[PDB]
């Protein structure tokens, strides 16, 4: 048996794989930061009719170690069909078991979104009516940060922004973007016709290509948490954010959605700008409308989430808060679970790429309903 992670988004350190009943592995810290939680590795040469038992020995020292409870690892024999495996968490770490039907299998913290798939997503987007690559930024390591614009009418007046995966380990984020973009291929989509008559979409499928490729969880190549870099961005340390901010200054913003994934909470939720000094009655109302409409259409709830910010106590270094206040627009962080969306249990897969894609499509329906109220 051999274990490796020498591929896009791979992350693992092999401790000892000599005994199938006691496979010991360790998660690797981010390129330039102590954070870690995301893991992705491949196993080959496994013996048939043999139970294999894995342990991520340093799970207890991960960035969000409390989030391991209730979490089931994801696996795949072909890289296309992903399924959850029996998992437990204790002082020795995260454990999971599988009696593989095949000699090779891969495991990951979430269904991975490769940079190769990303290129295909962009390729597909550019083949869609009204879609153009408006601008392209460059990451610390030279990778592209495409900003796509969906514009089908020269007289639209609203700019709706959606960016994803600032935190590289939250792969559900780009899956959400794939679903959103793929919906644009539909003929006779009445809701989208209405939306695009009044608005243009500004999309960034992946905000941290370096981190994703390298299997990071939280930071870009330089070790910066991009979602804490908005108040003081740097063309050198956080070029990904510097880029988006420059483009926002050029075009304007009337709506902002920052797509993320949360390790702990087993529910899809959205966090707003209630702590912003600029949190006006207008924005408070729009936040209610957004949640009300999305809850009626997609896998989304309003009971569970992050503790709200006291009036005026928001951290303006976070994208949602920064963009919302700078542009006086409706702004949310959309958070999808690494576990399952417990309101609609599907244990075999837990939250998945497919469900992330669907949420992207349901969010589009929600935007179509609110477009007349954004300004
Ligand atoms: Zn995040």
């Amino acid at each position: 048996m051999q274990i490796r992670a020498d591929f896009d988004s791979g992350n693992i350190q092999v401790i000892d794989a000599s005994d199938p009943r006691r496979i010991r592995l360790a998660i690797r810290p981010d390129l330039a930061s102590q954070h870690f939680q995301w893991f992705h590795f491949k196993v080959e040469g496994m013996a048939p009719a043999t139970e294999h038992c894995f342990t991520l020995v340093n799970a207890g020292q991960s960035a969000y170690s409390h989030a391991w409870s209730g979490y089931q690892a994801v696996a795949s024999y072909d890289g296309e069909r992903w399924f959850r495996v029996p998992s437990q968490y204790d002082a020795d770490g995260l454990h999971f078991q599988l009696e593989p039907e095949e000699s090779e299998v891969r495991f990951a913290y979430f269904e991975p979104y490769s940079r190769e798939r990303h290129a295909r997503l962009v390729e597909r987007a550019l083949g869609i009516e009204g879609v153009e690559r408006l601008a392209v930024g460059t990451s610390v390591q030279g990778r592209d940060i495409e900003l796509l614009r969906v514009r089908r009418h020269p007289d639209s007046h609203l700019k709706l922004w959606v960016i994803a995966q600032q935190h590289p380990g939250e792969h559900m984020a780009e899956w959400f973007m794939e679903g959103l973009i793929e919906r644009l291929q539909r003929p006779d989509d009445t809701e989208m016709q209405r939306l695009l008559e009044k608005a243009d979409l500004y999309l960034v499928p992946n905000m941290n290509p370096d981190g994703a490729f390298h299997g990071n969880l939280r930071t870009n190549a330089a070790g910066q948490d991009l979602n804490r870099a908005w108040l003081e961005p740097s063309a050198e340390r956080s070029p990904e954010v510097w880029f988006v901010q420059q483009e926002m200054k050029r075009h304007g913003v009337d709506l902002f959605l920052d797509i993320h994934g949360d390790e702990e909470i087993p529910h899809v939720f959205a966090a707003g700008c209630e702590g912003n000094p600029g949190y006006t009655p207008r924005l408070e109302r729009l936040e209610q409308r957004f949640r009300e409409e999305l809850m009626a259409r997609g896998e989304f709830q309003i009971r569970h989430g992050y503790p709200r910010s006291a009036p005026g106590q928001a951290n303006l270094a976070l994208a949602c808060n920064f963009v919302g206040q700078t542009y006086d627009c409706l702004a949310f962080t959309i958070e999808m679970p690494f576990k399952d969306h417990d309101d609609n249990p599907e244990p075999g897969t837990g939250w998945s790429g497919a469900r992330s894609k669907r949420l992207g499509q349901d969010v589009l329906s929600t935007l179509a309903v609110l477009v007349d109220e954004l300004r």
